[PDB]
């Protein structure tokens, strides 16, 4: 065989979301409305002032009013459900990523037909044959497509993904990557309950979306290089696997958000970055980083020392469409090149369960 | 952009464990209605004896012991929401078992965990994050920056398309060295017996327990013992055939559907499959090596067919079919292995698998000293 000669890069992005939007301030009433607890004034009260300092403005869901009516069983705090939410999602999530996928392949240029590689990741599922495979038809996608299909690796999804996509793009002469992150948060979607904490947070912070992303190396002239993909690293925080967890459940995609989270990132970020990737401070670097929440982005600006500007455009994406698992920080990587429109070199992170952190030091082009 | 490697990632080492509890095929039929409590259907009894009869297995090994199966009462209630406790038992026993067959691969390797750069894990028996990979870090003294790929429910291809993923990093990168584990413990299957539909029976006399690992590197030390150069990795679908084969989780348990049609679908299109995934880097298919995916005994009949291979060829193969039975993605690693040992001459071979799609994933491999 041949290989390609330069650097892996970022030739396009894509974006999409569920036509219905609920905005931040009316949240909480549709949500204790559609779970049948209005009555439940103090919980609804404490969900209330939690919205409030989420950081999020508005959130876009397929699940719908009529949707969950035709569904009680994911109300129904303990009853089995996890099938009518994948049977779900067995059509949603290639519909909503097939949209976003041909957004990315709208500015890259060329038919999807010319995709040598597909790279899909999502909570959201559960299937053999799964999304990568409905995404052939739904894109037309050659056949011969080599595609990976990663179900289930939470909120550093999107930059693990980017990290296979690098090696991937650069191994093989010509080769062109399409990556594709979507999250359905009907897949956790449950009544409330007076001492679960988790359930509001869940709801009041997360929301639906799948990004796309097109990588290769040797760009062609017709193709738009913009963002080279340098390094791309991944550590672990000590001892704080018990912070954040996840699995699949009878009842619903379930985990664990530990309060310590937004400590643990503060306390160990700068510390993770420099292990991997040492070889002029933090803000000589752009940056696109997945949104925990408002006080995560504190925790990080705080840890770095951040002008206000740098994770502008990450918080913008987190107050536009909330925390979407994966997809999350390619949304602020695009939000990033819009408002762009000044550092060569940035910095594409996320945190997840582990605590795991994916980074790639980027490097921008014209 | 950094070093790269100069020669093509390779198989550096191999190691396979199982659950400790084997079970013949000839104790299968009584095991099963027995803890099935279905040991009165006298007449599927005997459905299930001769269709065990010929799957091409002899023995298996499974992680589901008959206490544990008393334990969980709920796990042969075809109607009753379970996924949660197989869930919890996996959590458990597929990175202990997954570890086992690393350390085997590792000791094989001749290096340090520590030299470990990339970890790619699949496995249809977990769904939790931190995964499996995340637990073979402190069980196998993995450095913390390792690089993990964690490859949720791939189905039986999912050997094939771990490797795959490892021939570009460990060439990627001067110095890689990538493990890649395969593990199944079908207690995700286990449930009684049903009138309506055999798919139960069938995955009841042809899948076992398994795990296999691989260190991939390019560039070998002078102390490496390269055994198989990973030429190339393609992958391709088989048209109108998605419905034959597929899985999903259910509340009950893992499920899926095992069609009539699979073999013969195998059968008819294998060569062409091959043919557009390596065309051009590639008089018989005879002159190559093979390490197949298992699923039956009948599938790899079609395969011999539609190939034109002599009994020799698959034999590794069947080999393990019949020593470990159908062990999903882990199988076809397995079978290399089996190769590697029934070896100690053609340099050019073909390691494949197929899957859910329908999918065939293989790669072109040559064969050093």
């Amino acid at each position: 065989s041949q290989r390609a000669d330069g650097l892996a890069a970022v030739l396009a992005i894509g974006t999409a979301n569920p036509p219905n939007c609920v905005t931040q301030e009316e949240i909480p009433d549709f949500y204790f409305r559609v779970t049948n607890s209005d009555h439940l004034t103090a919980l609804k009260d404490k969900f209330k002032r939690i919205c409030q300092e989420m950081g999020v403005q508005r959130r876009y869901l397929h699940h719908t009013e009529e949707m969950l009516s035709a569904h009680p069983e994911f109300v129904d705090r303990d009853a089995p459900s996890l099938d009518a939410r994948l049977d779900i999602a067995a059509d949603a999530v290639p519909e909503l990523a097939a949209e976003a996928a041909k957004k990315a392949i709208a500015e890259w240029g060329r038919p999807a037909a010319d995709i040598t590689h597909l790279v899909v990741t999502t909570n959201s599922g559960a299937h053999v044959p799964g999304v990568d495979f409905r995404l052939v038809p739904l894109l037309g996608l050659r056949p011969s497509v080599r595609r990976t299909m990663l179900h289930l690796n939470g909120c550093f999804a999107g930059c693990a993904a980017l990290r296979l996509a690098k090696d991937l793009a650069e191994n093989s002469r010509g080769a062109r990557v399409l990556v594709v992150a979507a999250e359905l948060t009907l897949m956790y979607f449950t009544g409330p309950d007076e001492g679960c904490f988790r359930t509001l947070l869940v709801q009041g912070l997360f929301g639906d979306g799948a990004a796309a992303v097109i990588v290769g190396a040797d760009a062609d002239d017709v193709e738009r290089p913009l963002f080279e993909i340098v390094s791309a690293a991944q550590t672990i925080i000590p001892e704080s696997d018990h912070a954040l967890n996840m699995r699949f459940t009878e009842r619903r995609l379930d985990g664990v958000l530990g309060r310590q989270v937004p400590g643990l990132i503060g306390d160990n970020v700068e510390r993770c970055l420099l292990d991997m990737f040492g070889p002029g401070g933090w803000n000589d670097l752009f940056w696109a980083v997945h949104p925990g929440s408002s006080t995560i982005m504190d925790q990080v600006d705080a840890a770095l020392g951040l002008e206000p500007g740098k994770l502008a455009a990450s918080r913008r994406v987190l107050s536009d469409y909330g925390n979407m698992s994966g997809a999350t920080v390619i949304f602020a990587l695009d939000e990033l090149r819009r408002q762009r429109k000044w550092p060569e070199l940035g910095v594409m992170m996320a945190f997840g369960p582990g605590m795991t952190v994916d980074a790639m030091l980027l490097h921008a082009t014209s």
